[PDB]
């Protein structure tokens, strides 16, 4: 981890003397969820590439934006564009908006992604709600907490048992059933595994086996930091494509945003 | 990765201009395998040393060379010295080739290595189709492609369910009943992961329960290379030892890969 | 790696210069095992950070020394304080004190760690003889013996297979039921991952079908490291909590004490 | 050496894609002359942060910016802000835009800074023309081009002798009278050292006994940059201070001075 | 610059909670002159090795140690082998201790160096004060202050003309003539060059002409440091030897001493 | 350095068992001076790109190679190809081959050069025995020797004073009067700087006051690393310019064969 606890500070510092208004939750879209930034009222933008310390994207005349806004009652700040480790960044770099968003105030992170259904059961387009995850880059050592601890954010050993809240999935029930959707609200294990290449099929045998509902290249890592440093998590999995075992993107946008409402404080 | 797009241009060049040969198909030879280097004849050999951008061996007196030749009718340029991630080197010098092959004109890949066999019914002796691969080292972001994509040579998120051409499979199957031999074509699925150190019980187990039927340190990452700059792949692992799970076919893979390049399109 | 051949004899010679003591066996103390340099005699110590080479502990204020003594009636050298690849450390750091042992003439390593459990049967307190492990990190390409090899320590691939003593798995049984607990000495797997977070329930369940049985952040390291160089290896995991799938440190200390006189030559 | 051909080529066809301004001369503005990006017609600009591969400026809150403009009927592409080995870039890192200034086809390039005066003679608010320089740091091997040398951009060994262009020289001394200017246009050696710390007396005199004229800690390396890939060069140090052997007011003076120049400037 | 602000305070606040003193000035004694680190009362020793983010000697055998104790009723911190560019440390590196000793509340810095003498004059065994220094490291840009600036410290561009603290330099000659001596207190420009090697002849003579009177390998990184964060700076170089241009330790020794008493506060 | 005292071993091995030859002595040709290897005979060329740890050329299409053979009666060893820092290497790789030479037995170096005339009196085509040098990027620390010191090469302040050859340098005046050469043959102090550029106007007119008399990017750090390992040294610029203050190597070629014959041993 290249950076130091003064660099969070400088940066959230930078950041509540160039707006005022004071999120209690923030929101990292998935790649093709993007669209829930407009659809926030009071908006004010920033380009990643003017935030001191903020990793900028790769994907030339792609690059990100900061958006600080109201969503549906709720002051929030979302992240439109994100960073992932295929692209080259370590997860210090990946996952330092969520130490800066703890630092302004925000007290639950809503994290969603576009991914790979490894359970049967999924159809292209569904939504899965993220009870657990499986963090394979971890297992060798990847892993944003690496390096000395920084106490002020969290402890040494942060358990991640209960990294995605009771509370939240409830009503995520509770709520996704007053929309009237016809196609229930799945849930399930998220894996995360590096990429750039998609799966080939013993891969996706072994990762179902290994009891992965969901495969993607993101969020876990945002997820532990979030975490470590106290936030609320939640979040989903927009399942965009089945793997091979041998467009609904709006109606998460909205689900996200009633979702708001049922968020505490 | 520290090679721009312009690196491999200039290698390919570099060879292009210094050899009257132009291969189609490239293969990089498993460890004990490279006297199919010999059986090339017109054969030109340049020492991975001398070569602009080249990665260079690292084990001392077994210097790496890359040979160009005709094998049994085709033009091949072929890897006398593997690279491997055990040896400290990153994916993109261990694959730096493959992509060095597509610039020169290769239009198919093969890659053969020794593997320890998984598989209950696996023999030493044996000689197995890679018919899939498990990446462990992908799984935790270790990976050629990692970086920004360079389009110019494929896409950024590369599909692997197809990576070992199917009708080079059935080619395969086909072309070993004139072997002779008398056992079967092997078939299966390679694991790769880091080494140097060989495996413990629970590992080998724990493998063969993920459903690998072959274990080694290498190959994937070319295979993921050259997928995503559009070469056909298709290969093999020579089971030389069987796992604890609780030579005299080196020659056969040999002959066998020589017979195969007849079998390869176009 | 980073160190040469010559800074592992220069750490070697400067030890061997600075104490007349000449150990046969070393043993690596685990969290809450540092007490075994206690009830240790003629005990002669170093701190880490004043011998070449050697890594320096992170944790503020949890210093780290070597210490040379007389342990029932043996003649070892003990690490009181570990190195983990989840504080910074790469494995080339973690497992250099163990290629130190070799040249200094330690024959035997003994190895010890807290773990999680993940085998039902474990309780808390329980005292689980190494017979096996599982290297995740290794599985990436994480491993102490990355690189050239370095032919004067060992060869290219060393084999794993029979990593931890055989003999000595007997004497550790036939020496334990000469203690007498109403707990039987446990036996099983050790799989470690990078840390620092401890594990989901869906990574718990994962690990433990991959036939673990108990969890942790060291150790496997070493051991690869000291089979390479022809080190005897043997080791113990202390359960000092079990993990979830949906008063026993002095034990191991006495138990670690008897085997001694158990070790060869 | 840190960047490939390819990256400054990607650095100008997306500033050559983002603005249909085509600049002729680039000008990089010393210590608060940044001034005269006013007088720029026609601006457009593009904040150093946002453009690819561009190094981002260091001192918190002093942003900085690319501004692409007319000054006097001459399209000009000017530096706001610009960057120090002193604040930890290395050379290839602060001579990034000179490349880049070439691709997008400039032909010219007018560097101005402030400076430390070593001449007994000179007074702060004179204006020093350069006509030659000593780069310290390059009898070091600090240089922006240490390094395999990119052809496309120029020779293996460039001279640096003609550095500063006489024609200009010899106009900014006929443009001066016809600003009916009292004080004289200095003209001399300006010498480059790391900094950031200002000098001992002894480094003074040592300095003044080299030949310099005045001190600074930028510049020379733009220069050296600039000549290898075949720019024209022209500069001045305006003298802020005498340095130790024992203003805003000459700005709108260096501002139209400059403006005036334009004209000067051939094809 | 690899030392993030909080490195310069935790080695402050260790130093501080480690030792009761309270120095007010610091020494820093070159090559042959730590013997003055004795004659100190109440000597209370950490070796550099020790020290929190403190640089660690590199010649084996000479461990170098920072010292707390007294000189002449002056509370004082000294360092016992001091760091060289040569050696293959960066400036920032050789002038930590510098920082650190402004924030544990030292005022004044001492520093003594061994030269070669390049004015002709000067016999070995002399003693010069240093009156001004050439920076030739600094000409290209090597310096201890390259990297952003850190307010907390002190300023942007530092003055460096009034260095050597000129009312001290007159106690010095005063308080030399009260002592007694058969010679003249020296006093001249000191530049530094890097080293490891000696002068050549073409050198020697060039240095002479840029008015040099001698020539080492330090102490211009330590005082524009110390300029840098406030301290009041003087030293001296012992003449150890002559420069081809074509012993007396112990006296600098009990000079020093003596000037704790003109030191003022 | 990233080289490590076997790395040096290893390569001299290497050549020591390819090639039966045996030189005392080694001779660096200078940029446009190659045609020294044309001339040896029962040569034996390897090219820098297959010697372990060489470094390799970067210019494409000048391989550059080491040659062994027999000058004048003399057994030589020839590099064909050089390295400077202006291409990037840093002095460490420049002078690599260097101390490879000691390990192989040799014990002179010649080293030659193109450079610039700054002495007013020197003509195009002259040659300037080397009597003396100054070492620019040596004054900021730019050293081949910067880092811990190998003993095994030298000690840790090698002497320059008497870097050139007193008795060669007689022996060369000698000579020069046998080839009965319209001019004389220069003598004077060779200025290293680092380049690529050429010098500017007032550069020139102080490197003239500084005391050097040609200018070069090259030499002085193979000739500090030769001393310090115990080589002998001579050298020649071939003034191929006269500098902007305001054919003849078929010459040196001979020049340098003759003195074959002089060099001890
Ligand atoms: C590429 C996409 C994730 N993503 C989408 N589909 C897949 C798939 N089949 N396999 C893997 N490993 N990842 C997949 O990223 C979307 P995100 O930015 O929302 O994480
Ligand atoms: C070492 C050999 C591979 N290789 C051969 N046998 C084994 C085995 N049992 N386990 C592992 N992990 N690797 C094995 O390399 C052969 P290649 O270079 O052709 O891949
Ligand atoms: C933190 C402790 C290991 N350690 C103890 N319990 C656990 C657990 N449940 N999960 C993981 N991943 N690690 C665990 O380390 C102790 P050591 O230093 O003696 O290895
Ligand atoms: C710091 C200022 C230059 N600068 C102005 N005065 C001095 C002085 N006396 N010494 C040194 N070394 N530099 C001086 O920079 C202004 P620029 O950014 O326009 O070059
Ligand atoms: C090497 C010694 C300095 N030092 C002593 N004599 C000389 C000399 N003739 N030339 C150079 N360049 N340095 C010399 O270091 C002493 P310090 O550690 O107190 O600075
Ligand atoms: C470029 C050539 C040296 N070289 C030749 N002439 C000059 C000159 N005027 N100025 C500088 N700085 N260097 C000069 O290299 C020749 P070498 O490799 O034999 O040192
Ligand atoms: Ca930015
Ligand atoms: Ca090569
Ligand atoms: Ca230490
Ligand atoms: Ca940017
Ligand atoms: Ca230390
Ligand atoms: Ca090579």
């Amino acid at each position: 981890n290249g950076y130091t606890y003064e660099d969070y500070q400088d940066t959230a510092k930078w950041l509540l003397s160039h707006t005022e208004q004071r999120p209690q939750v923030a929101v990292i879209c998935g790649s093709g969820l993007g669209g829930l930034v407009n659809k926030l009222t009071q908006a004010q933008t920033f380009d990643y590439s003017e935030i001191p310390n903020f990793p900028e994207s790769t994907v030339p005349g792609h690059a990100g934006r900061l958006v600080f806004g109201i969503l549906n009652g709720r002051a929030c700040v979302m992240m439109q564009g994100r960073f992932h480790m295929y692209e080259g960044y370590p997860f210090w770099k990946v996952t330092f908006p969520v130490r800066v968003f703890r630092l302004l105030g925000v007290e639950t992170l809503v994290v969603t992604n576009a991914a790979g259904g490894l359970n049967p059961n999924f159809e292209v387009g569904d939504i899965m709600l993220i009870r657990d995850h499986i963090n394979l880059p971890g297992f060798s050592g990847q892993n944003p907490l690496r390096g000395p601890n920084e106490e002020r954010f969290g402890v040494r050993f942060p358990a991640m048992s209960d990294a995605y809240d009771r509370d939240m999935r409830q009503k995520a029930h509770s709520t996704w059933k007053q929309m009237g959707e016809q196609r229930e609200l799945q849930e399930g294990t998220y894996v995360m595994l590096g990429g750039p290449n998609f799966e080939t099929v013993a891969e996706c045998r072994l990762l179902r086996n290994l009891g992965a509902d969901a495969v993607g290249m993101s969020t876990v890592p945002e997820v532990i930091v979030a975490r470590h440093c106290g936030l609320r998590v939640f979040g989903f999995s927009l399942i965009t494509n089945k793997v091979i075992m041998d467009q609904a993107a709006q109606k998460l946008e909205q689900f996200v945003s009633l979702l708001m409402a049922s968020i505490p404080v």
